[PDB]
């Protein structure tokens, strides 16, 4: 398990596009089970939409993005914060996303990617976002690891 | 139970000072619980603190002054959006209150809160914060509602 | 219904604002075939601030937002016409989203311009695929399919 | 020294942005009392949200810059004005007692914090007092923080 | 009436947050002169890039807080207090002249403008005055604004 | 020194940071005589939320803000070249500013072009003037005068 403390080491994201709060379950190469809490107190909840507050379908996709940019880096280097400075996860493409269910404040969106397959630096991770045990979204992503600037 | 959309009605807290997401238990004149999710993407991390973030305990207690007053009113009005839409809160007093562990990103901070006193728009109540079942924060407060 | 289309406008049409309103202006736009328009982008938003720091770059799923956003508004106005009466009762719901490819950075200075064409609608159902564009090159391409909802 | 500016409160406050509450100190005796303040504007974010057409300065926020007050008494009572020791420590509320609101604070009150110490034993600090607004008090409170190196 | 709080000023003034840059009016002499503040607080956002380690309020925004004052003088010295008619209009700022920068602004300071009505001519105001802190002269400027139809 | 520098450059020399960085690129420089930099106009900026509701426009006042970060990128680099170390030491004060005219509102989706020259410069004191242009038009007129400083 990590938490933020951990995951910050790890990813550049910072606010307010670190869209992980902790890990609960990983294996390497394998999968990765995370979450985001969503809350009211969330700058996004402003304008989407104001009286109606929807967290953004495409921010579950960028969690889930982090989530498994998280599951190849570490599969690869394990918790290294020195190594996670110098290299970059780039994603190169995205699909087969679907949206079941709208998260809403008060949801504990968990992420669920497993790796579809990799060679090389060239990562393909898959899965869904649930809230409660049940799929409010899917999709599919690729992404490639390289050195930084 | 109630979610925003409902808490959005009977409160006039909004962002970035709402710190209630869901009220799971309501017992008139008696108990309320409910909770709010601790994210990282809450710009009060930036401040408290860079590197550690830590929710503050203010707000902790802010967060069971605002459950206290949703039952407070309910219990007074029912749910009754356009009474409500024309109030206020203030804080009176707060006494009593301990802060346990620290609360931090990933958590779901859960307030409970029972009435101690009340009379008229004045409002006393206290309880605790929890996380996971522990006992994080309690506290003792009194509270005013106002046109 | 006009070609062209002004943040007064888009703001009658569009249910979204600040923090998640990312298109500023509509350039071009043929009822039931398609929409061009775009979404500076600056330094001075804040989610550059996190994305990242020392190095801004514009998030690729806002590039897809911004997108799924100029699908919106063709999708309303080639119904109801500039309406905002009407666009006040009716949200544009996104489906899925297919396809999507991320070319080129998108940085603070550029200009994120959206292509989106109609490839299939029904009724309150949309089907769109386009590109985002900086300076006449492709810097991602995405399919989306949309539900015209009612807002309440 | 007895007076310090925003300069000096950042070199010692662990505290950053939007959650240091505390803009200058008027004075301070170590180990004894310290007298600063924090300037309420309409241009805070928190008056956004409490409440709209109403800017009321949360009280709980009253608390927090007594608190801060405290914690800046706390540090250079302990080290003196040393930065280099600071930038590594963090500032943990431990209890908050008898604490009472007063007159609401709104934009354009020069919220002024007094607070003195009750006990203090190592890292552990017993602070009371008040907040006063044109030499007037608009709330009493006291508390007790940590000063913790963090981990 | 001769003071408004910021409860005013916003029925006033179409300015919201973060460009709201009046917090209260201690003077008003219609047709005469303005004498109104806003506090100067760490807890603004414009502080996080402006600039880091070094809090120093902008000198553009002196000269806005300072136009916003002359708005409000000549409003209200058309109309009064009066909150639906200020909807209908727009004070749209075409020059600004002889402004000069003396001392910083930082948080903390109590920043106080002061300005006058140079010349009055037809839908034509020309403001003038000074931004002050504790009675020093912190910074000068001459402004001149139209009053048209809101739209 | 080149004449193209982007928002990473700009970062490494002006001291400015969100919310007050308000130029983008610089697409124009000549050492101690003038520059031609911009900055991109959009709805997704917080100064709009107030500024005003339902009627976004880019204050004038941060116009001449952005004309004295460009003037500043001029001095710096005219002073020490593309030099991060030396810069990071610094800061930029405003002294005087005059004939500010304001012609056209600028709104989301404006490329906010500023033109400045030098017109005298000594030292740490930089003296400059010039206009604000949206789309070829001027927008806005000013002169201005800066010092950098030792942050100390
Ligand atoms: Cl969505
Ligand atoms: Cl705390
Ligand atoms: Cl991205
Ligand atoms: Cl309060
Ligand atoms: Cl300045
Ligand atoms: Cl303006």
């Amino acid at each position: 398990q990590f938490f933020i403390e951990h995951i910050l080491q790890i990813l550049p994201h910072r606010y307010p596009m670190l869209l992980v709060d902790r890990i609960t379950e990983l294996q390497a190469n394998q999968k990765i089970v995370a979450y985001k809490n969503i809350t009211f107190n969330e700058d996004v909840f402003n304008g989407h939409f104001p009286n109606k507050p929807i967290f953004p379908g495409v921010l579950i996709v960028e969690g889930m993005a982090q989530s498994g940019g998280f599951l190849a880096f570490t599969s690869l280097w394990g918790f290294d914060p020195e190594i996670a400075k110098t290299k970059i996860v780039y994603f190169m493409t995205i699909d087969k996303v679907k949206f079941r269910i709208p998260v809403t404040p008060g949801d504990r969106l968990e992420y669920h990617l497993e790796v579809l397959k990799h060679k090389g630096m060239i990562w393909q991770v898959g899965g869904t976002a649930q809230v409660d045990g049940k799929v409010v979204a899917e999709a599919e992503l690729k992404a490639m690891i390289a050195e930084r600037e």
